[PDB]
């Protein structure tokens, strides 16, 4: 897959960041190369249309690296994008949810109406703590989370299991 | 400008946030309405092409609300997007500047490359001024800073001189 290769070629791996023993998979070069970014968005959009047809109402992007992809993916799909932010940033009435990093994500109580169907996007799935918190917040708005997606998944951390029974899809997988 | 109206009509204004007496201009509804987001990006893109022609090499997006616009703006211009983050988030070697601290990878840009910085909102201009400094340390040329919203009574534009500034919408 030439397009998937365009994305994989622009992942930069940094050993021992942020702590010794791990490897940080940096999506920065994907953003810097417009052909790579277009490829990433297209692959995610194509997967989502092939899987949900027209059932998706909104994309939810996760603060902060998910913000890089959410609006472009939403645009490609003809949809709006709603924001899930670190706590303290959003005006009006909010809900929030913890997750070990303790950190907290937040959403405006009026971000979605009950029954609206959403796909959550972030750059990278690791432990799945952040994505889990996002799922909880959306569920508390009585939104239906159709799927969570990322560019990169770290399979040995088993974040995917943690989101079950919500489906997950990543472009690329590393241990 | 009906395109501009599509953006302005989706700004939501919250009094007394984050502190009493200030009005918060919430751009969330612009993102939630795909026609509004498209208009915003289109208006910014057209301004930048009309002003700089082919001179721009990259868009730089400021963490975090700048990340919402920078990639889409870059894509509309056929450009890549480099990232300026809060300190501690980028791997590898970085430069940082305090204003809170911002950070950029040392190889984000090469000397002589020309960049336009984007953020959602210009207030005091502290964040944007720091970003300009960092880019300068890479010997990049900042052509312009742009935002969706500018709060004119805070005189952030004057902080950025002599770098030009452009906003879609202005509020006292």
């Amino acid at each position: 897959d030439s397009e998937l290769q365009l994305v994989e070629q622009r992942i930069r791996s940094f050993p021992d960041f942020p702590t010794p023993g791990v490897v940080f998979r940096d999506i920065s070069p994907v953003l810097k190369d417009p052909a790579s970014f277009r490829a990433a968005i297209g692959l995610l959009a194509r997967h989502l249309k092939a899987t949900h047809g027209g059932r998706i109402d909104y994309i939810a992007g996760l603060d902060s690296r998910g913000f890089l992809f959410g609006p472009s993916l939403a645009q490609e799909l003809g949809l709006g994008c709603v924001l899930i932010r670190k706590r303290g940033k959003l005006p009006g009435p909010t809900l929030w949810a913890s997750y070990s990093l303790k950190a907290e994500l937040e959403i405006q109580k009026d971000a979605l109406e009950p029954g609206q169907r959403v796909v959550v996007v972030d750059d990278l799935l690791a432990t799945g703590g952040t994505m889990n918190a996002a799922c909880e917040l959306l569920g508390r708005l009585q939104a239906e989370v159709l799927e969570c997606v990322s560019l990169v998944e770290l399979t040995s951390l088993k974040g995917r299991e943690k989101l079950a029974p919500v489906p997950f899809f990543s472009l690329l997988q590393y241990e």
